[PDB]
């Protein structure tokens, strides 16, 4: 009844998407660290979404989030269409550097934000608990957890019948991370 | 002589096409190689039926063997949904970089080339081959596979040490 913590650390690759999947939306993958310990996350991967339209590229990033200095950095690759007989050349960005308010999935997200528990649901092949919560004026998210591990399993940011995002998380590790993954420099 | 590849590295990739055909995918993961244990390891979309692939596969050149986790996203109609189902883990024979391939294959130093915004050394070798590696550190910075090729960036090559449980299955 009371939503648990997630685990004080955990990694996993990550599978990124939307529902309903529009013409536009990407499904993109990468990499994820989040250490509630040090306070730090880290994600790698093609940014979703990300509007070529509106940039003319399709952006890598690898962003160390540091939520206990209260920074981040950003290190980013652009990827951009050349008509040619087409390719695709990559041009890196300059890091980027700015402040940082919060982790991007809190360890007490469930808590804090009043979670209710929405019953036990099949998720990547696994039993999960579904905890659905309110984004003060932003709207609902729901959560899944394995059922017995209480790792992250599914991460919905919307509600999936309107417009949502869903993030999967297949292969959570609670293995330490070395200092290194957060050095925060290519 | 060609220089060797780094003892161990990892890092983020993005895997592509040249040229880049109208339904081919841009992708990303991440990967981590540790040639004194001769394992590695590759998470994301696979690239190149009804489905997208995720797998996670971590291959054993000490033993011979490849072990792959995956995770089938196939198109749903309602709109149009992800349906996402895993599939069976697989193993089969078996690194897709070994450590030695330039000095192996006779690679050839082409010229230096501008790559993720580093010099690149160019070595090719044998349809073929061809693997770039940062002039100054020897870490691998994009790899050439193939006139159609599969192209794969590394943007943040790290020889940390990797710890046990990153290859344990």
């Amino acid at each position: 009844r009371e939503p648990p913590l997630l685990p004080a650390r955990w990694s996993s690759a990550y599978v990124s998407y939307w529902s309903p999947m529009l013409p536009d939306d990407q499904l993109t993958s990468g990499y994820c660290w989040f250490d509630y310990e040090r306070d730090i996350c880290r994600i790698d991967g093609l940014f979703n979404p990300w509007s070529e339209r509106d940039t003319g590229y399709r952006l890598w990033m690898s962003e160390v989030g540091n939520a206990a200095s209260g920074r981040t950095w950003k290190q980013k690759v652009a990827y951009g269409r050349e008509r040619t007989a087409e390719q695709l050349c990559e041009r890196p960005l300059d890091d980027e550097t700015g402040p940082f308010a919060e982790l991007f999935l809190p360890r007490d997200v469930l808590r804090r934000l009043g979670a209710r528990h929405i019953g036990r649901r099949v998720v990547l092949g696994r039993e999960a608990d579904g905890w659905r919560y309110q984004r003060p004026g932003k709207g609902p998210s729901t959560l899944y957890l394995d059922a017995a591990s209480g790792t992250p399993l599914r991460m919905v940011t919307g509600d999936e019948a309107s417009r949502a995002s869903l993030r999967d998380f297949p292969n959570v590790s609670e293995a330490e991370i070395p200092d290194a993954v957060f050095a925060a420099k290519r």
